């Protein structure tokens, strides 16, 4: 009988880093409903908790940079929250969590894993009291902390992959948890360790004693798969209120339905069901804005319980970085895209990673070595006319993402008539491509998630 598996993200992170590993483990006999999430605000997290000295402050690093755009007031809302009382309260919140799963399960431990500052988060707690650490049966750390012992008697597996990845004004000469199995991906970036199947191999293995069958995300049987979601802020993760229009579109973003197959009212939490294979357009409104979001993705292959669509919120309303040109007169002409994957597009080429990405959008590719360079791991590419003057300057770095973590933006006009067509050449092989309505800026944003894995018969072939 398998145990549950509680995932607690990063800063910035959510549910969706686990999301392919959920339906992995899922293919391998696990109850979808084991495979557990946590999440949790990581701006108040990083900027209250990561910043004590107990690991140098070295948990705070990001959320220190992508506080720069929250408003003061906010900021001194937010560092004025008692550190002990919110480490109380999110812990208090993780114990009814894994307390639920067990007596779900029946099991008498859960697996933990953490993901970057979900190490942080997961050693303290752990350490925080025996009783809690005695519900654990193993502990994974996901290119997080280093330098610091194993929790005592909690079998301890950290994996770590290329720190180049990562900020490196520091000297780590080889990142080890000391008394925990150590594993090593130097061709992996810092999301993409998270959410890999050869990690998702190695992490089944430490926790049931064999290799999985399989690491494919398997489809299931029959022409419908559940999908539960949340529509959540970015990096603070709060639910998120508005209108969910679910449309099954074409090959080319056409809507094949007149009404959507799916309208309802959201408050963060929606399930539905949807038919398997099929290619949908997720169109949201939230509330008090007047832009309409167009969400797409992959078809879905088998049930997903944890699928995530982010949505800017204050205090960290990044989408507000966009707003000038949103508001010029070239946005009613012009599109403006979001492409996100949990796996690093990268546009600059190094041995040990082995390979670059290429994005295309319109036949042009934005995953260049100046805006996608190994050290900002890029998750989230904006893509839009930057300085709404109708040229397209890739060459010209787009300047206020500078330090915003896990993004970067490219300078591309992308002309809203039409369609927009979008492709992923992987730098592990296989591409994934999209095409969507050219919707204008003004009224519209346009948020396109690529898989991060991608199965290509004739390389996984080519290899074999
Ligand atoms: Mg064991
Ligand atoms: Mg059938
Ligand atoms: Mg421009």
């Amino acid at each position: 009988d398998f145990r549950p598996v509680v995932f607690v993200h990063g800063l910035a992170g959510s549910a969706g880093q686990f999301e392919s590993q959920g339906m992995r483990f899922a293919a391998n006999g696990y109850p979808a409903e084991y495979v557990k999430t946590f999440e949790y605000d990581t701006i108040s997290w990083a900027l209250v908790v990561e910043t004590d000295m107990l690991f140098s402050g070295l948990g705070s690093e990001f959320g220190l940079n992508i506080s720069q755009i929250i408003d003061p007031e906010t900021l001194d809302k937010i560092l004025s929250k008692s550190r002990e009382r919110l480490i109380d309260e999110t812990f208090s919140r993780l114990d009814r969590v894994i307390d639920e799963a067990l007596a779900e399960s029946g099991a008498d431990k859960v697996d933990l894993v953490g993901h970057s500052m979900g190490t942080f988060f997961l050693v303290r707690y752990v350490n925080s009291s025996p009783e809690r650490a005695a519900k654990v049966a193993h502990l994974i750390l996901l290119d997080g902390v280093w330098g610091v012992d194993a929790p005592e008697g909690i079998p301890t597996l950290a994996v770590f992959g290329n720190p180049k990845a990562l900020p490196a004004l520091g000297l780590p000469e080889e990142k080890v948890v000391y008394n925990a199995t150590n594993v090593y991906f130097n061709n992996m970036t810092h999301v993409q360790l998270c959410t890999s199947p050869e990690t998702f191999a190695v992490m089944f293995e430490f926790i049931n004693g064999y290799k999985p069958a399989t690491t494919d995300i398997v489809p299931q049987d029959g022409d419908y798969v559940k999908v539960k979601g949340k529509f959540l802020a970015f990096a603070t993760n709060g639910d998120v209120s508005g209108w969910l229009s679910i449309y099954p579109i074409d090959e080319n973003g056409k809507r094949l339905t007149r009404l959507p197959v799916k309208f309802m009212r959201v408050k963060g939490d929606f399930e539905v069901r949807l038919r398997k294979g099929q290619l949908y357009e997720f169109q949201f409104r939230k509330d008090f804005s007047p832009i309409i979001y167009h969400y797409y993705r992959a078809p879905f292959v088998r049930d997903d319980l944890w699928a995530r669509f982010l949505v800017s919120k204050p205090p960290l309303d990044v989408e507000l970085l966009i707003l000038p040109e949103r508001l010029s007169p070239a946005a009613k002409e012009t599109s403006g895209l979001l492409l996100i994957r949990y796996k690093e597009m990268i546009g600059e080429y190094d041995e040990e990673i082995g390979g670059v990405d290429e994005v295309y959008v319109n036949g042009v590719n934005v995953c260049t070595e100046r805006i996608c360079p190994i050290e900002r791991a890029v998750n989230g590419l904006w893509v839009f006319d930057r300085g709404a003057d109708g040229k397209s300057d890739l060459d010209r770095e787009v300047v206020r993402y500078s330090i915003m973590p896990f993004m970067s933006a490219a300078d591309l006009v992308v002309p809203a008539e039409g369609t927009i067509s979008i492709a992923v050449k992987s730098r592990t092989g296989g591409e994934e491509s999209f095409t969507i309505p050219a919707w204008s800026a003004d009224r519209h944003s346009i948020i396109v998630q690529f898989s991060d894995y991608i199965v290509d018969k004739l390389a996984a072939a080519l290899e074999h």
